[PDB]
């Protein structure tokens, strides 16, 4: 429980982060050409929010996996110096930092 309440703390802080705008909603393949083909397991903050609310996270490491999946998909699809890419690095570094503020 104390495990998964810090996940809420992290997810809340990630949802309201300045650089969270690319990862708030699922990627729209109708708008992002090639995303369907390149990324096989899309993930975003709202999907993590849906699952966490509904309790679908057995442990905190299942929560961290979905978080790292957001940024792996980001680095896979976006160049590091792209706008989404630059935001993904800010978000990936923020997550890992806050995550070790706990573990
Ligand atoms: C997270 C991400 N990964 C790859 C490409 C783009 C994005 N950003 C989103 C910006 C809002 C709408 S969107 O659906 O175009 C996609």
């Amino acid at each position: 429980h104390s495990d998964l309440t810090f996940c809420e703390i992290i997810l809340m802080e990630m949802e309201s982060h300045d650089a969270a705008w690319p990862f708030l909603e699922p990627v729209n393949p109708r708008l992002v050409s090639g995303y369907r083909r390149i990324i096989k397991n899309p993930m975003d903050f709202s999907t993590m929010r849906e699952r966490l609310l509904r309790g679908g996270y057995t442990s905190s490491e299942e929560f961290a996996a979905d978080a790292l999946l957001v940024f792996d998909n980001c680095q896979t699809f976006n160049e590091d110096d792209s706008e989404v890419g630059k935001a993904g690095h800010i978000m990936r570094r923020f997550f890992e930092s806050r995550w070790e503020e706990f573990y």
